């Protein structure tokens, strides 16, 4: 029958597809998501092709959509949430880190609010499985700031407000592969300036990253 996506957070209903490469996620309140997807398609078409999933198309209540981690032998995954929250303030600052692979190991828990040091330390954290090859996981990590700084840049011509969207950051042990891309469109709606709050966020990670990819 069903396998369950091993989701590093959210709440949402997600299955492996019935075929290789493809993830199904329910739309839970509204279709608003969908109608998200398909305004970026008509209006955003380059942003859509550089940093979202590809979505395949719709099966009912489900979203047919590119399986992030699928040509990944042993992915890692963090759920960096870096648009505005329902009705909190982020956890750390500009974003909120909801969660990563191995997370629970390290204690970590979405609800508490952390100081600069900590924020820095679970994103350690996160890259201690791209193991002692220093080489391999600042490569990792300069791959990772090409494509926020170019997303930052973009984001500054496109009129969405970006709430509740997350950055899901992956790569491989072997530290051979790596991506990042934006997911969640649930809560995103239309204005006529654009999101400097979801920039915010996007540069504060840069900052961070970069001092990882130069610290001795
Ligand atoms: N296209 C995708 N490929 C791989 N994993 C994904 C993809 N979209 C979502 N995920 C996983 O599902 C989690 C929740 O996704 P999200 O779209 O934020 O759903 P929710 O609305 O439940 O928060 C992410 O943290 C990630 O682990
Ligand atoms: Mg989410
Ligand atoms: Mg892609």
């Amino acid at each position: 029958s069903i396998r369950i996506f091993p989701r590093i957070a959210g709440r949402s209903y997600i299955i492996y597809g019935q075929t290789s490469g493809i993830i199904c996620k329910r739309m839970e309140k509204s279709d608003n998501e969908f109608v998200i997807y398909n305004y970026i398609s008509e209006h955003y078409d380059k942003f859509l092709k550089k940093y979202v999933p590809k979505l395949y198309g719709k099966n009912n209540d489900m979203l047919l959509l590119e399986d992030l981690t699928y040509n990944y032998n042993n992915p890692n995954v963090m759920d960096v949430k870096i648009g505005a929250r329902k009705r909190k303030s982020h956890t750390s600052g500009f974003f909120s880190i909801r969660g990563y692979t191995n997370s629970h190991d390290y204690k970590f828990d979405p609800d508490e609010y952390l100081t600069s040091e900590s924020t820095i330390n679970h994103i350690k954290n996160f890259m201690e499985a791209g193991g002692e090859n220093r080489d391999k996981t600042k490569q990792v990590l300069l791959k990772w700031i090409m494509k926020l700084s170019e997303l930052a840049n973009d984001l500054f011509e496109i009129n969405l407000k970006f709430d509740g969207v997350s950055l899901i950051f992956i790569y491989d042990d072997d530290c051979s592969k790596c991506d990042v891309n934006v997911v969640d469109f649930s809560r995103v709606k239309l204005i006529d300036t654009n999101d400097q709050m979801t920039i915010s966020a996007v540069t504060n990670l840069i900052k961070i990253l970069s001092e990882l990819a130069d610290n001795p």
